[PDB]
């Protein structure tokens, strides 16, 4: 019913470790994501021992313990399975190309401790590999500096779990069907006719809303400017400046100055494809 | 089990503060956001003394409490945990702009007290900067007249926290593509065939309704007429205008007058974007 | 641990009051909401006295209850904090011209009582003002017809309240865009081309119907035919119509009956805006 | 305590009813329903008889459960109020026009009994009448045959609502305006111009997409293949089928064989009514 | 309160089974589906033995058990009904045509036990036959190797069910309209003009990603390049080089080359259907 007693350092180091089972589910748009584990403690029947109460920080609601195994040998091993959504931010500042990193603060309630780690209990289940993600590194930092709020000196031991994201499939599903709809709206170039290369930059420029639309149901538009979100002003931009374009060519066209008129449209034809990738390459450059 | 009796005073000014820990979500569409941070209270185990069971107005359903760590002194502090989507109505007068303050009221129930704060305690914390929002101030106000269904006289000692959102990203987002569509319109005015500009003017309408679509997937939709819901009124404004223009010239140009056809082509191209400038600086000054 | 004994009527006459505190959401699409505010009992500590357990009948699960102040006097007040979501329907008869009467059925169970109302404890907080709604009439009955499942006679001293939906948005919103769609719809027949009114017009059915989209986005599509459930039939109608007339003056003109073409062109411009405006006036006149 | 032992026979015809309250819900997607009503148990204070825990088969969670009245006569009734969403799948196999059948099914635990009904009990309240659906049956059957994996004989007692639903609306708002887009695509067929017909058909199939759109913001989408399903379908493949002949016809017509383009565009003028008629008679006797 | 102590052998075979009652729900995007059904054991009232509290691994929240019956005999057979939500990932390799095999890990804690099956308990019901699945195998495996974690040896005895979707309404109601809408745009090579061609390339291409929406609305977009990501990039990539040829075509009409014109127009004509289906037939076998 109490910790035990004799020892002349306050702190114990009681072994805190995890090991993961299923991400039940990474919410972009909440912000959080919902991890289902088990953890266990090292500390040298629900009641059989003392327990450290050791808590989270980054929990929505107290998380949903299950006590799995509480052994005990002549110092004691606890595993328990818990199902907690942590409030990690991860910052979407390139969406398809990202190098976010998950976040879980463990701390210990102090009475009469400090955290500790275990290299063999930690490290992520093979079989439990997560579906479209890619891990990176899997470790454990006891920085007390995380929170100063309370005057006792307490030391939380968070876990950084670095995740990149598979790009393998964005490339061929959302950023690359977009350069396909800017590429129809340029060949409106090559074209002469008013009537018709009107309708076949408005059309597209149409397209490209709808298709905004569609990455869009997917995307979680995140407050700041995005790699994505540049990208997409950047279409927006080239689609009113080849809309400026062809209105130039066609009011000299009509105003009995077909020589600039083609001068312009052959001017047009070999820049807009140089300098979108300039331009691609200086918001890479900027978000590298 | 019961406060501490000898008083000359009824009330006792047990020090409340709150610092907040990670603002799980801020949910326009609900109208609240969910709060998960920690609460200390100075009163001058679970049971180790009388806990005055503050509580609070604005809450969906009773605060997820956690006690962290309750220390005695030869006064007493108690730190606890605690999250709770607070229910406190944020007006969206100016989406783009805004300056919401979210409260959080805090009451404590009185037997055989009056609510305080504590400067140091409170304050955001750096660490937990928030995402896509700017911190004005922070401030505590103790006024009682907040209620007055109970007889009994009660003072709500509520929390006030001015934010200001980040807006450097709505304007290359959500309001610049709308002109660039805007802007798309009117360069049917230089064009002269009514079959190219007609489609080049009701194409982009459609252009605009989905990118209407695109912002609402967004935005929470109040029932009030918001800065957005005045800019997009006035751009369905302009292409009904912008389509009766060139309506007018073609009937014109076809009932053989074309020197008022030419006349009205030049004042519609001279016109609406300085018109267009003046309804939004006037919509502007309206919504200052 | 008992109701008092001795008093030669069964029922007492225990004083119900509800003040509103928050309306936390009003959900459309759910069709009901959720309220958040505190109840007053008037009966002439938890267990201090016998509360009468009154319970509520439009209760989606059993009321989140938490007791604020239960004085005593030399009779016993008791003031309650809850939230609840009620089950009340409202019927979308009118959408954007809505008078929506919200119930809430209370009940007191009966051993060895009869609800009352108090009129100073009754009443909409007037800082509690709800947020894109009007308050026409907060009243009570005790109607013991509600329930007749019970041979027991039980009678429900229910609470209404009148709302009014603030209807100076939607115009600018909703209905007036849709008029400008149909407006450009219209500006097809002073036009003379076969090949830019078909698509001045079937252009414009896509504008229409990207629109009912975005308006969808925020109705909460009853299975009733609502007032907005006429004018985007008839819309349609117009437009089929429309689509109709024009195609009979291409085919009349192509016939070589040019007078009957320029007689039907110039008797639908006089008509569509007329028989529009008749239309809509007997709608409005049938959903009065 | 226990339940009443002097009784030749093993089961006691404890009388069963449910009358309906509010149907909180009719989630199509979540292919389950919330209702709160309260039931009646006659069997011939929370504990004081022995309550025949009588549980439900089709429950997502446990019933929430709130006892009203458990009233003892020198037999005893006992009705409780029940708030509980119930996992009873329904068919759309024909959507606009259903006769879906909403199940119950109640099952007794057996110690040292049967369910049964009550006639005067049972029935939907008049004043609770549903909205946007009809009742035709509301019946009880006791088919013991219902589940055999436990090897001792057990009858489930369910509850039967068939109900169909209000097809007044669905007519002038999904199905009509679906046949308005086709008949906009069909009076290409009178026009000549393929500039003209090749819009006048694809923009339309841009609005019959939109609409789809717009239907399936309502619809669940069962994995049959609805009547909806169909007509859909055969829409598609008419705009196909009229793609096809406009198409031809300018084959025809560029090719110098005018006579035959003539007759083609006089088939499908009066060829598409009626093969369209033909074709949703026949889906109509299909799904009769 | 004890397992029965005298066994040479430490484990003990209690036949664990389970039956389906109700698939509440198949969440496609949250990865998860809720089952609600009851599993038998049987060991050889809530405390009238000791019941082996058999727990599992892939489950969100503890699971809502209920005890149903726990006979005796002179063994002892345990049936409870429990609703849990299963964490159990499924892979969309190929969307409309899978063969996902949900798993249910069940593992019992050991004490002073080994789990088994029952094969005339377990099996799915039919009058539970799931809606849109079908069932090819329903078996169970005793692996001892799914957790290392823990030191101690225990075997999870998993039950696997291998669900195959119902095709027969996806192919006519997402794959089909897809080449509908494709077949629509190649019907612009027989044509000629390019104020036509043009139009009727780009609007289909607007109805392509209008479906993509439609379907989207359906799909889960998993993080894999499914089947349907490949068909949709084809689709994408067929409309570019449709738009290529059309505008080579022009440019080398308007270059007074016809005979290069019309000799590209009969290879593309004659190429798109067999380069598609062999790109198609290409992608199956890929994916078979």
């Amino acid at each position: 019913v109490s910790p035990p007693p004799p020892i002349a350092d306050e702190p114990l180091t009681v072994n805190t470790g995890i090991y993961l089972i299923e991400c039940y589910s990474l919410d972009d748009k909440a912000e959080t994501f919902k991890v289902n584990a088990f953890l266990s403690l090292s500390w040298k029947e629900p009641e059989a021992i003392w327990i450290p109460e050791i808590r989270f920080v980054n929990v929505e609601n107290a998380r949903d313990a299950d006590v799995v195994d509480i052994s005990v040998s002549p110092t004691v091993q606890y595993l328990e399975r818990f199902s907690a959504r942590v409030l990690s931010p991860l910052d979407f500042r390139r969406y398809p190309f990202d190098s976010q990193t998950l976040h879980i603060y463990l701390i210990v309630r102090s009475v009469d401790i400090v955290l500790a780690v275990d290299l063999e209990k930690v490290g992520k289940n093979d079989d439990v590999f997560l579906t479209g993600w890619d891990i990176e590194s899997f470790t454990a930092v006891v920085k007390p500096a995380n929170f100063a709020l309370e005057d006792r000196l307490e030391s939380k031991l968070d876990y950084q779990l670095r995740i990149s994201r598979q790009y393998f499939s964005y490339i061929p599903n959302i950023i690359l069907p977009m350069l396909f709809i800017l590429f129809i709206s340029w060949t409106a170039f090559w074209s002469t006719s008013y009537e018709a290369n009107v309708t076949l930059v408005v059309s597209t420029l149409i397209a490209h809303i709808a298709f905004n639309i569609l990455v869009e149901t997917n995307l979680p538009k995140t407050p700041y400017m995005t790699y994505t979100g540049a990208i997409i002003f950047m279409i927006y931009l080239f689609y009113f400046v080849a809309v400026i374009e062809v209105t130039v060519q066609h009011y000299l066209k009509v105003e009995s100055q077909p020589a600039r008129a083609a001068s312009i449209t052959r001017a047009s034809r070999i820049a807009f494809p140089v300098v979108f990738l300039l331009a691609n390459i200086i918001l890479a450059f900027l978000f590298f």
